[PDB]
């Protein structure tokens, strides 16, 4: 099966290597990237995507971060189909709205591009570090992007190509997540607890701006002791939980009121550090219901909301979601093209009306001034 | 400063870098291994404690693992005397109680305060990680010689260091939830546990036990210190550990019992073939943070074993030479070198007399529950 | 460029990186391994070819070793070519001759040229080192479908690239002083040549052959691609290539027989048990560089073998599928695009019309000195 | 027995390992010299060594290099007291002469004997070569708070560990035409030497030194202890070493002036306006392997230099506290501890008191050139 194989896989008599079947080479992330290299229209792009996101993290920009994409992308031609797409929705909007697109390549729990991308139950992680490059050196080429970091590994891999990055609500608490946001070079937004409390993700935030001292991998592949500078471009991610749905005016008028008792947002001259997530716990797991998440920030940002810095939408060329058929019945080969395989997305209409209702939230406020 | 210096730190017109300070080197997991060996004398107690662990996890052995010991050592030489006292009241109750010593360099805070002895071995709030790891290592191979022992899994990285050393773990409250711990346990040596929610709630543990049973690949440093992809066999010998949380303490013969059908519910424990697989911590949230209550809350335990409770495997007990905790003076009045001896520098522990009493106690609890 | 640079090149002000241009990432050998693996077919070739010449070492096989092809390789497409044609010179001769394809990447530059396969797949002045490891290790997994090969190993890093493939190996001569060759051939999996030193030695090879008899501990590079320390066994399956040198040529019976007594006396091979040990290059300093005498020589040594030696184990000989030699062109007028295909762009090779008459020479001398026998 | 052990050692049907015992761990370079860093004292001397050795090679100081010290160092705190004496003997002479330690670590043997510092730091035919790193480097870097070293590059992998130290290297004769030392060469911060093959040619050495001048792509070891390719930048600051073989000794006049005309004709030295390009080993086949030979070629080469010679750029010189050498006692006489202190195990050497007066020699050699 694996490249190299432990013999003594299962001999209980060993010390610790009996749970481990082998190992498989891994290309060092500067081969990779020496491979798939940046041309300066990503450089542009990407540079371009993490400024505007500070920016409005900032408050010296009054348009809203729009993080909108796929749950997890499986296959990359229907992405870069989607990345088209959403790249003339975003001239149409740039006025009002900071798009950048969702590029996730897992769902927490298959387990996605980088693990398995023939989305078979074999493994091919170099593989799929390669095709996960490729693509995004693809994207880039066209809008910004956004990513999730689950691991910490990986990150060497692709993190010159991220504009704005998410913490897992699973790991929000983790050291390891929190020591890595402190040394990346853009804007990284943590999301509230699986229960539902904000402290986590405050508690995260600020754990992120200052500097730590942690083992981990370099990007040649070896593991050292690596300084980091703090990162204070950070954010929370409301996106519901055990408690009910946060995306009302009440939930983000006592997050709001969390972080300036942080000491995280001056009250007299607020950065908008809040971004609601449309989907997850704050749509009740219903693709349906994300416009009308989607709906109520913009209400609340109509009426003068200046805290809520952007929204995250789960959205893909088709609606809802599906199963990979058994490879008796046709395999990964039988799935519907732009249809998700993990959660239920928006429809490109809906996405066309939500980020036009976003929009005019936006010329909404300018008006109230 | 660091040993390799980003020049570069802090421009931001630069792709990815600008937020690194630098790299200090790091001996790779096989030079440690190989500067501190384990003898066999060592081999032959880790796996001796591996074998038991299982065998109680299993319901082959009537006996309750304890998992007892220090919060967090900051002193290895107070370490190894109470791993001394400790391996006699071993020898003492090994008819009832299979004792494993804890093990623990840090406490997880997410406010200042000491490091751990990895981070922090000079307790001078400096990071001298490499020192940290030969200390660390050390003292191991040395506890080992008298009695197994148990650790904290904080991290993926340095496990890697110190894994041939453990008879069983546990993954911190604080990442029960990461896909990275979970696939850390399905490829380690001995048995883990996996602390219940912040909120009392069984879920995440028993999410993180069905992941941890299932076979993963991923991206790992391996002992050469460089990264592969590992593929792992999957951990069936994982257990739960109620730790209270913000529901109040979950020690009790009804939260015991809740917990009993949750994990029969989820089909990690047969009902009608129970294997034990509930741990009670008695410290942190089910003491009140307070040392004092740790004997009352293995006493309700004791009770329940004795009463013929047989799906509690375990209780885990902060103990130290002396009882309580202390803070470490500020340089200006003596340093690391003002501390008092064999007295936790983290959370309170109960002290040695205490600890003789609790272990009696749960021996009789066990004696008890033959007799029914 | 490169792809990290030093920013700080020629600043003489720092203490050690300021003659260092920059770095390019490498694949690890473990990587390039799994891309490019061994078949069965792969493996039963390059183990034949090892068992083969190991028995001819030992004095259990009468047949002759012939390591035999390009000068070097820099055309993966015509080295597919000559080894189909050489395989079938191996099905004829297979009861006399060992045949084994030389297989070398480049020749050692000691002023300026062409640097090889691996160093300069594109014959273009540009180092692609990387792809060149690629195209030389997949060309070689092509190459022992057909049959076994042989290399030079001019440095001590790529053969934990590429040494799964050998069935049998050399030692430049410049470099046959190294204790770090030497090192190196204690731990190869396949009997190893050294060559006699440029001035006509013979003593600096027999030293390396006890040398790599020896077990050894020595730094390397390992196939994670980290630099560890190395236990090595110890090769006894070593020998000495006879090549010329400046003392001229010594390919003659009265070379040879100086060379066995020399191994003799060396206490390398027993002279009352005595094991073959001596290849004789056909080319190089014994041809005085004109590819036209390598026949002369094979012809030679035929004619010892014909009358009862018995301790040469072998020849090596520079061949292609056309005779002769080409420089690569200016760009200008065509780059390597304007090249003769199969001719060397290194060393004269004969073509491939003597190459059928020395194997058949040197079959014919096998088949003489059996007939000795009554 | 080593530290990873092939259990397939042996097996011949196996595609690739069976010739290998193991492996053992090595601290990378970046760990070493975290471990062992250059102080600022280190650096002025380390690179005063490197500027003053180019000014004389570029004919920009009329002194003389001198590259004097043990044959191979078995005894770090000896080689600490030679240092120190060799210091004073540099202030009394640095008006004329530019002293630079020998620091060498190993003889060279295709024979069996001591492997050197680094191979066998104990001398006891143990192999600890990460030990013997650690003593070398420490060793280095006390020696270079007293005066500038020179090294003999042997592999090309420990000069990693070693190379931020030397002011002046040298190529091993058996390597001389390797390609590896050559690239290795253009790649150093400092001169390199080249010595005359061992028929006391100087091709071998003429080739080297154009190889070397020029960029080269490689494959190579880097601090962090991963392989990659280098680049480098090509070294035009080295030179070749005259010291013997088989056509006799080659330090008198006749020979430095073949030298000169071959020099010239190869297009290394301008024949008009000359640049010091050649340096005389006073030992090995210089002296017919005798020590007492030592002082007779210095001698030669100051009449030479005293009487106009203006292309040798130095000398190196074989020299310990003591004269001579000694054999290591067999472990039943005592083993390393039975040595006499100050005397080599290596080649013989001339002692403090022939070094002393050898460098007076020399001294009054520049001053007569001078006065010229």
């Amino acid at each position: 099966a694996m490249f190299i194989q432990n013999e003594h896989v299962g001999d209980r008599s060993r010390m610790e290597d009996w749970r481990i079947r082998g190992y498989d080479p891994l290309a060092p992330p500067d081969l990779l990237q020496h491979e798939f290299p940046l041309s300066d229209k990503n450089k542009d792009i990407i540079l371009k995507g993490r400024e505007d996101t500070c920016n409005i993290l900032n408050g010296k920009d009054d348009r809203l971060i729009v993080v909108i994409g796929p749950c997890s992308i499986h296959d990359p031609e229907a992405a870069l189909d989607y990345a088209d797409r959403l790249h003339k929705l975003s001239e149409k909007h740039k006025g009002e709205l900071h798009i950048v697109m969702r590029a996730y390549l897992e769902k927490p729990r298959w387990k996605g591009l980088i693990n398995d991308p023939d989305i078979d139950g074999s493994f091919q992680i170099n593989k799929g570090l390669r095709i996960a490059r490729k693509m995004f050196v693809q994207l880039t080429e066209k809008l910004p992007i956004a990513g999730e970091m689950l691991d910490t590994i990986s990150p060497q891999f692709l993190s010159d190509l991220f504009s704005v990055g998410a913490i897992g609500a699973r790991t929000t608490e983790s050291q390891l997540h929190r020591e890595l946001a402190s040394g990346l070079s853009f804007p990284v937004g943590f999301k509230n607890g699986t229960d539902g409390t904000l402290g986590v993700a405050i508690d995260a935030l600020r754990a992120a701006s200052h500097p730590h001292h942690f083992l981990s991998v370099t990007k040649p592949g070896i593991v050292s002791i690596v300084g980091t500078e703090g990162n204070q471009d950070c954010f929370v991610i409301l996106r519901g939980g055990k408690q009910g749905t946060n995306y009302d005016a009440k939930s983000v008028k006592e997050t709001k009121e969390a972080l300036a008792k942080a000491k995280v947002v001056d009250p007299e001259n607020p950065k908008p550090r809040i971004m609601v997530d449309c989907s997850h716990g704050n749509s009740n797991k219903n693709h349906k219901n994300q416009p009308l998440v989607a709906a109520d920030v913009a209400k609340q940002i109509s009426e003068g909301e200046d805290q809520i810095c952007g929204l995250m939408i789960e959205s893909n060329i088709n609606e809802g979601r599906q199963d990979v058929p058994p490879a008796d019945k046709g395999g990964k080969e039988a799935l519907k093209y732009g249809c998700s395989i993990t959660d239920a997305c928006i429809g490109i209409d809906d996405t066309e009306s939500v980020l036009e209702t976003l929009a005019q939230a936006i010329k909404a406020r300018r008006g109230l001034k």
